[PDB]
């Protein structure tokens, strides 16, 4: 059985934090669906890179369930994720079936918005800490990648490779992660 | 005066090696044009990420000159770059006016194809070394980023951040590179 990943792509998402996990996960043999929040139309990312999603979120919602739901960062992207009722439904369903939820940079703030994973240890971009911690519902970490139960978080564009490889390791195991890592020419 | 960058995007390009330099260069205030080799139509990258270029290469060619020409990697992308007469013309013109040429991963092999920069020190992805060195026209380096005169090269997806910041430093200087680097949460 092939593992499946849903990446939710909204206007203003950080394009590096989107492309790096999609690419790395596909190198690991995972079936990745890049789903556009607003539909099938091309999405203008935070630095004006324009990416064509594989499907609308509405369509991708019906082809579930997914072994991981991925929330990229970017301040405006995360805000769009935090305001979407469809994202709330997807996240609440993933939580209930004990599937993995992964968010990077500003992305974890959508978890707070949708009341996902309260009590977990999480990290965010430093500039997003105050927002994530409003109410003290999580415990904050400064680790570059943090995993507590089914909640996997990471800090910024420069942690995107470590974030993606942590997803691979969680889904496919350490050996596949190591095999996918070697041809990338990462430092550590 | 605002510095200008041309990124040449061909089918089969490594999407991470494309998006990371475009994003980082735009964070540095550089005006970046993502030009599609085959036209304005959306480009399917090596891991099936689909990116919409800003313009066709034909149109972007007329809005020159550029302070840097950027060649992403990906084996099939580099091959498409190596076979394109338009790329040859762009590169030969950039060489003659002593502008910067930057290529990463498999991308430097297009330089060999177009007889660009013979005698320079270059690096490539390890898997592309034998191809780059056919004929002994360059001297090979295993540095993660290599710069010899106006030729800047780098090794793979995992060196993409260092590659892009080297471009920023060459165009805008060390302080801008350092200022753009800090919010990315890079390790080193």
């Amino acid at each position: 059985a092939s593992k499946r990943a849903l990446v939710i792509l909204a206007k203003g998402a950080e394009e590096m934090e989107t492309v790096i996990p999609v690419d790395v996960m596909r190198r690991a043999g995972i079936k990745v669906t890049v789903a556009g929040l607003a539909g099938k139309d091309p999405v203008q990312c935070s630095r004006d890179v324009v990416i064509c999603p594989d499907a609308s979120l509405e369509d991708a919602k019906k082809e579930g369930p997914y072994d991981v739901v991925v929330l990229p960062g970017g301040n405006l992207g995360a805000q769009n994720l935090s305001e979407s009722a469809a994202v709330k439904e997807i996240l609440k369903e993933q939580e209930n079936r004990k599937g993995l939820i992964a968010a990077i940079c500003a992305g974890p703030t959508a978890l707070l918005a949708h009341e996902i994973g309260f009590g977990s240890k999480v990290t965010t971009h430093p500039l997003a800490k105050d927002k994530m911690m409003n109410g003290g519902h999580y415990t904050y970490s400064e680790n570059r990648v943090e995993k507590d139960g089914l909640i996997l978080t990471s800090r910024g564009p420069g942690t995107s490779f470590e974030f993606a490889l942590a997803i691979v390791e969680a889904l496919n195991g350490k050996e596949v992660a190591a095999q996918v890592k070697a041809p990338l020419v990462l430092k550590d």
